[PDB]
């Protein structure tokens, strides 16, 4: 009736979700998406990392060369998988610092051993045990030569071997602590004396000490085992009386990405760069509350076990029903824009989307959902963070600075969110501004502002006028006088 | 005079205080309040942790049984409080890695012993000193047995003791240094010769060492302390043929959440959830520079002295006198609100205060407060943080680690206040210009804008009509005519 | 024509620079200065840390007095500065924990050393090799010396040194490994046992072990180092038969802030607070990619090797052409200032900067580069991060530490430059927006907003009329009547 109304609006869903702001803890938007990852299938896909599942072996066993790891010979990994089964079977032995021997050859991702020519000579070579049984016989670590004595005799060995080669070597030996004076005796002919082995630039001496020990597989002895690294230009020297377990060759030793994890989740034929004791995870999201454990291109460990980051607008109910713009009101029947416009005029009400404030919105959070997903980090042999074992001060400072870590990650997970969620808000809400802001300014003289995100237009204004704001090319200069006269009327 | 003004404005106090914002190093706001705590009671509470105050012993002496620890005898704790003052008044000794079974018997919580009845048949037990005495007589560790000679003999030891437990047991035992070779042969009745304790997984061999160290209670020996862990299922296995200071049972062994720290602070009949060697301080702040050494739910340790969260608006002195709104002036006299209205009527010049959008300032100051204060976390357990020798490697490692980490949560700290301080600031920014902006639009075209935060309402507008502005209940349709041939008159 | 047209504009410049925000990932800004330090001059600088330039020899050889490093004796340092070309020319030696004394060494910052008269009577003191030569005569470690028999009799050392000093005293020590049993008799006569030192708080028993190890300076033997520190009130104890490489007297040890870096950088004559291994660094920038290896007042390692922080507006190229606004475009022509004013009038076109809104845009973007300029924190003896040989469990958890803080401090630099930069665009950005609304506010009913940053002012308005609005005087009353009957004129 000699004017119009134009009302600026922006869409609203009947099933928002909730997320939190640096503003509110708690405010509703039209959609958002999850960035923990909380779930596992449950398997370890066997691609694209070379997998090595230890089975019933250690890394330590399948080094040493316990019968039942023969299959283990020479084999490459990038992630050796420890079973919880696992047993030894084989003669009883420790390792001192068990720890580091398995981190280093885990580190190094390589079992190849190359056999060497010690000279052995005066002594008994491949003593064997029922401890220790190869296809129903006694038998002995495949990678260990147990010398005992020759003729009752056992000359004092001072064995040399060169390392020739372009790269490190790595010798694994041991020493024999037998239960009795009487073994002691039997087995290499006199009393025990200590054992050292050097370079050039190391050495290690230790003593073999007799006694007994509780009995595994009827073993009442032990073996301990050491190992030395033989740098390219330096020479091997082993120096001993008896109790001498002897290396037969080397393995290499190799640098690069190789780990080691313990887990029971089975192995699958599937395709995934994460790996967790739990299982492989995809790594789509930038955060993950599985396990702290993990290898691969993985999301950050975090403990919340959700983070939702909004990819909408707030979402507010449409007030109750005259045509009503944004102002604490949204439209639910917008279904092919965010932001728009409706109307009223000489023929009928309409609505139409605004396809540049529309694509701006969406562009943006496209572009923080391009930096936050599917972005994840490799990392490959790190510190264990699960222990068997009591150890005090070395163990309590692995766990502090784990914890130390996952709290700082936890909280910057915890603030990025709130500030990319209160970004997402302000962004939305400034689309929703601006576009009436322009058609503000569009009107001039020839509209007024009515409060609630409409304008009062003073002149007739039919479907292709308004049109006419939507796109842009209204000219306000030829309806301005049926606009004054129709404002500045005196009623 | 057939106008009016109505101004908007926001309160100003007399005494404000300077906060940093991302935008200002200083600006003064209204109030403030502390997130930094500086200080401390000085006494460590009594309640609500368990706490055993240490006095003259050391944790160690207490599991050894020092006479002066008779008292601790089965005893447990959430937090072990060892004095400066603590002394050993027995037979002088060492523990090779002390820290570790000090922080082993720590974490664990208990004293609690079991004695066990060991088969020493062949030797004198009971072997005391004048160095240990107990009730004015010569005694010795309680929980340790002092085995010699019988009869100038000293049979071979090889004693069992099985876990048929299914808990962990822990074994404290311990080799004899004697002074002399006269001492070796009047204790034991023979040279010196090893000492091996095992189980099915792991053992230790240690020697006796014969040899004068400066005396200490008048010896010239030492005891060199060790420990075992035995598993459900396993067997203890003791060999030797002296110097063997023996155990009398097992330590219980537990997990929780206890501690042990170093302090003088006395302790308090009070009750208080966060501990520090300074004392007990409250948790209600999110950050502490108290002490890097904490125990309980405590706030997290900062280099920081102050840091000054905003509880309220920008502090704005009042311009020096026409009543004028908010641009660069606040109303020092507005003391029932945080925003409101000035006007200037025919019927005088008044003020009141917005209910709506002072309470929206509070309730969102309120809700930033709800997520900083009183919401800390627990730690138990940690690491060392003060050292009383000179070590290396490892000590370099735990002070960089907590090095690493203060100075991580010191960035934190520091920008999570400059960035919820800069919040506040532009949240009750916010509330004023939505205030003005919702009275102009009210206004229609019945005012202007004045340009000083107050419009020039042109038509009479009486205490009830100001009051219908204030309300939301203005009907500019009313006041129209009159309004625009006051504006739009020709002068 | 009777009427007037102001337009509020802001500069650009031909040659922006791209940065990063939270809203975009790349947007063009006028200027831009870098925050992280990517070179080096290659030269560690002699000032203002007291620099050691170790030349050929490491600081364990300068401690034990290796003739080639006797010009070293008593020297101080801040920074021990070991070369890749260092080598020992002295006796064949290892020190078991190696890393750690010469930690502790280097932390303590000294080689004073005290000479003492140790009681050595029965023995042949001053023991020497050609593997040691000095002044190409057969001699050894200067602070060490070797005692040998003394007509073919060793009678067993008891001897003692009390600490009478109010300081700590470092005693350096060794133990001799002779090549076979032969040179044990000939050098000590009689065979091996142990060496023990002691104090009242402490006890290190050490076994030489006769053998072979490969020659070096045809040398078989070898000997181990070891280390005891005495405290005031203290007494040393040294209990050896032979094979005993006795100290002649202590080293102070000092607490500083003293460190020790590798590096094969030359020394210069210059000033710089930052040293890395590759050279010195300005210390200027927060943050650098050269070395997480630093010493002294140093940006912070990251990985990233730019991060450009915003020093301007966003930059908008001007558009193509009556004069326009900032609506979508910028004035490159405008070189006085960052934002002002554009007119047409009566008297022709003109430009004037506006003081105001440009001083506060330079002096906020100054105060956010005083933050982060010039304001490094000092750092000393830290932890060690490259590494020459495998060792499994220590050096994983170092590495694990150190990648674990350089992520943390790389997330924090990519965020707090992205928001930093947000904040510039947004505060240079609302300096426009001011500056057109406090224009606006001005102007009353006298102009209208035609949408692209300006106002046609419907009044002559000449060069002293445009002036008045630039400098807040323009007295809106004064051309009231002449602009209402031009707006609201009927055509
Ligand atoms: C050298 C020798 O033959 N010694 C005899 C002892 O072995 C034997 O004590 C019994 O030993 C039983 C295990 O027998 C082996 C084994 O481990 O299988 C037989 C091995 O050939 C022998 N290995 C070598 C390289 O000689 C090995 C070794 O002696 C022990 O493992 C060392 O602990 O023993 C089993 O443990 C019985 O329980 C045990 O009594 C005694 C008595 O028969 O005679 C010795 O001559
Ligand atoms: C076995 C014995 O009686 N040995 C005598 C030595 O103790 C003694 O040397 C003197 O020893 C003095 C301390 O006497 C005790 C003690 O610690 O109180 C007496 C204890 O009963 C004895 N403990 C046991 C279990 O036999 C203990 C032990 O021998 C030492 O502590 C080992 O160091 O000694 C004190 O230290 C005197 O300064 C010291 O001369 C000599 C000489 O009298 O005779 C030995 O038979
Ligand atoms: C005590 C003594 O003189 N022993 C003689 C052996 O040294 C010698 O074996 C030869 O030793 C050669 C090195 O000679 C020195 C040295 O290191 O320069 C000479 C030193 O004076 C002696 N040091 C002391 C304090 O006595 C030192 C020491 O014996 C060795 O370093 C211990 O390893 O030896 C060189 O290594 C030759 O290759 C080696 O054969 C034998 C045979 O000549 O006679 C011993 O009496
Ligand atoms: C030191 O004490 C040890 C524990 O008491 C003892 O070990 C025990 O030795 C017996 C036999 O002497 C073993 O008994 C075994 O005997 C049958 C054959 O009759 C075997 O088939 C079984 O394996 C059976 O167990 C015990 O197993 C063994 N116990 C442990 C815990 O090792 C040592 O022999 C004693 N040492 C000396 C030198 O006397
Ligand atoms: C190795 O040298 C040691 C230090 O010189 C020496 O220890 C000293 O021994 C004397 C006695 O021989 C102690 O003197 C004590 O004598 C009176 C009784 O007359 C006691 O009441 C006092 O305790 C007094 O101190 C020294 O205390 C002691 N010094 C130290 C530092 O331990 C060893 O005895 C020597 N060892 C051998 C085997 O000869
Ligand atoms: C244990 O085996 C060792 C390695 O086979 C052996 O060491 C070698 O000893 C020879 C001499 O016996 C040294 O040869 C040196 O001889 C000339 C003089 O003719 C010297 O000028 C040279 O230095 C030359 O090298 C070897 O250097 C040495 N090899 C190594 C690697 O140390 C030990 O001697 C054997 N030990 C015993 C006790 O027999
Ligand atoms: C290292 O090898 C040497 C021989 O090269 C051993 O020395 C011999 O030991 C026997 C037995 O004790 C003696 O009877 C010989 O006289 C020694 N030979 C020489 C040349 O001295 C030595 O025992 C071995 N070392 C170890 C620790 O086993
Ligand atoms: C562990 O106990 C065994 C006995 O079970 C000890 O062996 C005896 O030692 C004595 C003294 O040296 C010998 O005379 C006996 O002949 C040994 N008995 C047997 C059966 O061999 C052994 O010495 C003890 N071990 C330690 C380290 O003390
Ligand atoms: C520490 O010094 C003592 C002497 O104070 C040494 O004991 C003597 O050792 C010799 C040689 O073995 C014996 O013949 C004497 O009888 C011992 N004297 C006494 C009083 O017992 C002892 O050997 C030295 N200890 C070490 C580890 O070298
Ligand atoms: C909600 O957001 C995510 C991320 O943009 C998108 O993949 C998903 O399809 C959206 N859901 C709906 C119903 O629009
Ligand atoms: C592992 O050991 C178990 C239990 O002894 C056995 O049944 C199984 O067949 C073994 N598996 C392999 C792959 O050797
Ligand atoms: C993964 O395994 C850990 C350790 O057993 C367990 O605490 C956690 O609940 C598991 N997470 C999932 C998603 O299965
Ligand atoms: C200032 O702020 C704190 C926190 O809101 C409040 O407890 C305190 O009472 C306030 N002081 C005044 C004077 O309003
Ligand atoms: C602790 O020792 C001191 C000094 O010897 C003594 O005076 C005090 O009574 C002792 N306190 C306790 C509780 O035993
Ligand atoms: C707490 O104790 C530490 C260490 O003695 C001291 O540096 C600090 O100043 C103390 N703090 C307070 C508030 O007493
Ligand atoms: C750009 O910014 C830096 C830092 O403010 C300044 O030193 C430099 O001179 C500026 N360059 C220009 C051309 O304005
Ligand atoms: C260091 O050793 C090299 C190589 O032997 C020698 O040429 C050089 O002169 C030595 N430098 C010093 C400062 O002693
Ligand atoms: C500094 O040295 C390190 C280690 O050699 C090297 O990786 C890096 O590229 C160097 N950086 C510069 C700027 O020279
Ligand atoms: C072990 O060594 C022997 C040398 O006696 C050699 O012939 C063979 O390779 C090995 N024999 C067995 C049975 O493993
Ligand atoms: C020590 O052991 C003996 C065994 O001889 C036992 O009777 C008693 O429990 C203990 N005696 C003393 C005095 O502590
Ligand atoms: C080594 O000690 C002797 C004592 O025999 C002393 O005279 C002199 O200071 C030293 N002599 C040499 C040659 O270094």
């Amino acid at each position: 009736n000699s004017t119009a109304t134009l009302c600026l609006g922006h869409h609203a869903v009947p099933n928002g979700t909730i997320v939190k702001t640096i503003t509110n803890d708690q405010i509703e938007v039209t959609n958002a998406t999850e960035l923990v990852q909380s779930s596992s299938t449950g398997g370890i896909c066997d691609s694209p990392h070379q997998i090595l599942d230890g089975e019933n072996c250690t890394l330590i066993d399948a080094l040493l060369g316990d019968p039942q790891c023969d299959g283990f010979q020479n084999k490459k990994w990038d992630l050796f998988v420890e079973r919880s089964k696992a047993y030894s079977n084989c003669y009883p032995y420790d390792v001192p610092d068990y720890a580091s021997l398995r981190s280093l050859v885990a580190s190094s991702g390589t079992l190849e051993f190359n056999n060497e020519s010690f000279n052995w000579t005066g002594v008994t070579q491949n003593g064997t045990s029922s401890a220790c049984k190869r296809r129903s016989n006694n038998s002995f670590f495949s990678r260990l030569n147990w010398l005992t004595h020759l003729k009752f005799k056992y000359p004092a060995l001072n064995v040399t071997m060169p390392n020739n080669e372009k790269f490190d070597k790595l010798y694994i030996w041991g020493v024999h602590h037998p239960g009795t004076d009487n073994d002691q005796i039997s087995l290499y002919a006199q009393a025990s004396g200590r054992i050292t082995v050097s370079t050039k630039r190391s050495q290690q001496t230790v003593i073999p000490n007799i006694g007994s020990r509780p009995r595994v597989r009827d073993i009442p002895s032990r073996i301990s085992i050491y190992w030395t690294i033989v740098k390219p230009g330096d020479i091997l020297l082993i120096n001993s009386t008896g109790n001498l377990i002897a290396p037969r060759g080397y393995f290499k030793i190799r640098s690069g990405k190789s780990s080691i994890m313990r887990s029971d989740a089975p192995i699958g034929k599937c395709n995934s760069e994460c790996i967790t004791p739990n299982g492989s995870i995809p790594n789509d999201k930038p955060f993950q509350n599985v396990n702290r454990i993990t290898y691969g291109a993985c999301p950050r460990y975090v403990k919340q076990n959700t983070l939702k980051l909004a990819t909408g607008m707030r979402n507010v109910p449409e007030k109750q029903t005259a045509i009503a713009g944004f102002i604490e009101n949204g439209w639910e029947g917008m279904v092919d824009g965010w932001y728009g416009f409706r109307h009223q005029n000489s023929e009928g009400i309409g609505q139409a989307a605004d396809l540049k404030s529309t694509q701006a919105a969406i562009n943006q959070i496209n572009g923080k959902l391009n930096r936050l997903i599917g972005k994840t980090n490799e990392k490959f042999h790190q510190i264990e963070k699960e222990f068997s074992e009591v150890e005090g001060r070395i163990q309590d400072l692995e766990k502090y600075v784990e914890d130390t870590k996952i709290d700082l990650w936890s909280y910057n997970a915890e603030l990025l969110v709130a500030l990319e969620n209160q970004h997402t808000i302000d962004l939305t809400d400034s689309e929703m501004n601006k576009l009436f802001e322009r058609t503000k300014k569009q009107l001039r003289e020839n509209a007024e502002d009515m409060g609630n995100g409409c304008f009062k237009i003073y002149h007739k204004c039919d479907n292709a006028c308004i049109g006419s704001i939507r796109n842009g090319t209204y000219d306000h200069d030829v309806y301005r006088d049926e606009a004054l006269n129709n404002r500045f009327q005196i009623k």
